[PDB]
């Protein structure tokens, strides 16, 4: 009995196919990229104070204090959720009694907006949370759509594999594609918050759906080695290229609409790629139709220009390939055990943190001081080093002291932020990079971590525990960014004490460098 991977071996593990199909399947990416934190720029919140109609006869003199103050940062600002009783300040601003001289600004009564919010445009122009006056008491409205993004994100995760499984890997991948671009697009004809966020709840569903599924196929159709450099170094790379290009298209569109037509537009370029991107040969020798499959590897080897007489490729030995035994998929056997269930407690915890530190780290770029965009392009920028240094870590040193190391220095540059006086404001920001770079670094490293520790009987269903679990994480995370309006640093002080914990934990594990990687639970390393 041959194996799959041994019968094409004379395809050769690189050359005119292989490049295509992983660049064509890693640009297939770039769209996931702009998309997922295009929340940072659509539902921005710009200054806002409460409006005051013109029918008012206000003076000069009361029409520069219709607002309480309070002081922010040191010097003072217009109060964003209050204004002087407009019926009072209108009684005697007629009669000519002047502001602060007659009347005492800090005795007069305070009502909220009954007009609505002016939403200063410096910055923006407009989105959702001007477009739907997402402020004041309606402020938590804000993160929601984002936690609702997430959500999203999490239960298309359970249906894509089943969906592709079913279907195929291409035909799932396009059409989730085209549902992502079609609801995006959608959304600029949104008539109301909850058609919005309905919208986005299905954006992030196809988002991760053509996600999974490009990653799938392309897993599928590379070789043995090219496999993981596509896995680890590809798709990542390519995603963080397209975080990259989002700012520079919200630095010339500052309208929500007009910048969902722009993010929109990329997406249509996708599908050009039917032409070009294949079948996944082993799923359709899975599904008995060996005639397509014999034709697709014939197809690459003529592309790769490889001669391949009978003697060389035997279509017959196709139809009796060897076949793996099946996983289990009783998730009771994670936890019947003391030391798989410890492992799997572990794993959820360490990937529900990562998870939440890194996409709170991303989230929060709008907060720091300095230009937002180019905060942003930074914040998108350490992604590769972070994935590039991975990568040589895990490919020549033990994955328990690195992930330590990146966590440990992760969460301690956060916890410096508070320190950091004013007259160096900046050194705050290269603070954030730099544990953003860290918690990248040990999010790609955690997952080829917990892929080694779990025995292959149970890898699959711990890696998808431990990625639901990564998901959850990620839902949580808007909402710790939401706590900077009740205190500046407490995110940082949160995500830092947590990043600090973890890196703790990670010490806990076993350590699988140098060891073969088991088959069983009773074959599973102990842990500490
Ligand atoms: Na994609």
């Amino acid at each position: 009995m041959r194996d799959y991977d041994e019968v094409t071996a004379f395809l050769g593990e690189w050359g005119p196919f292989q490049r295509l199909i992983f660049f064509l399947l890693s640009a297939s990416i770039i769209p996931n990229g702009f998309t997922g934190l295009s929340s940072v720029f659509l539902i921005a919140t710009p200054e806002h104070r409460c409006r005051v109609p013109d029918a008012a006869n206000l003076s000069s003199a009361w029409r520069n204090h219709t607002v309480p103050l309070r002081l922010r940062d040191g010097r003072e600002v217009p109060h964003s959720c209050r204004r002087y009783r407009l019926a009072t300040i209108a009684n005697f601003s007629a009669l000519g009694l002047e502001p602060g001289r007659d009347v005492d600004l800090g005795q007069l009564e305070q009502e909220s907006c009954l007009d609505g919010w002016e939403f200063s445009q410096d910055v923006y122009l407009s989105t959702i949370v001007t477009e739907w006056n997402l402020v004041c008491e309606d402020d938590w409205k804000a993160p929601l759509t984002i936690s609702l993004f997430f959500v999203g994100v999490l239960l298309g995760s359970f249906i894509s594999g089943q969906l592709s499984d079913r279907f195929g890997r291409k035909n799932v991948l396009f059409v989730t594609m085209g549902m992502q671009t079609g609801f995006s697009f959608l959304q600029i004809f949104s008539k109301n918050f909850e058609m919005f966020v309905v919208l986005f709840v299905l954006v992030g569903m196809g988002q991760i759906s053509n996600y999974v599924a490009a990653f799938v196929l392309g897993t599928e159709i590379l070789g043995k080695s090219v496999r993981i450099i596509f896995s680890t170094l590809g798709v990542c790379i390519f995603y963080a290229f397209g975080y990259m290009v989002l700012p520079l298209f919200a630095y010339f569109i500052r309208d929500w609409r007009m910048l969902l037509v722009a993010l929109t537009m990329p997406g249509v370029l996708c599908v050009a790629l039917w032409w070009f991107i294949p079948e996944s040969p082993r799923w359709l020798i899975s599904q008995g139709r060996f005639e397509e499959a014999e034709v697709i590897i014939r197809k690459a080897a003529k592309a790769n220009g490889i001669v391949v007489p009978s003697t060389i490729f035997d279509p017959s030995e196709l139809q009796d390939l060897s076949s793996k035994k099946q996983q289990s998929h009783n998730i009771l056997d994670l936890l019947r055990t003391w030391n798989i269930r410890m492992v799997t407690i572990m794993s959820i915890m360490l990937w529900m943190t990562i998870s939440v530190g890194y996409f709170g780290l991303s989230l929060d770029t709008p907060n720091l001081h300095g230009d937002i965009f180019v905060n942003c392009f930074l914040s998108a920028m350490v992604e590769v080093p972070a994935y590039v240094l991975a990568w040589l870590l895990l490919q020549y040193l033990p994955r328990r002291y690195s992930m330590a190391t990146a966590l440990f220095l992760g969460g301690s540059v956060l916890l410096f932020m508070q320190l950091v006086p004013p007259d160096l404001y900046y050194l705050a920001t290269v603070l954030v990079m730099v544990g953003k770079f860290g918690v990248t670094a040990a999010f790609s490293m955690v997952y080829v971590y917990t892929a080694e520790l779990y025995p292959t009987v149970v890898r699959n269903m711990g890696v998808g525990v431990s990625s639901t679990a990564s998901r959850l994480g990620s839902i949580l995370s808007p909402y710790f960014v939401y706590l900077g309006a009740y205190d500046r640093f407490l995110p940082y002080i949160l995500m830092g004490s947590l990043t600090i914990l973890t890196a703790i934990l990670t010490l806990f594990l076993p350590e699988s460098f140098g060891t073969p990687l088991p088959d069983t639970i009773d074959q599973m390393l102990r842990v500490k």
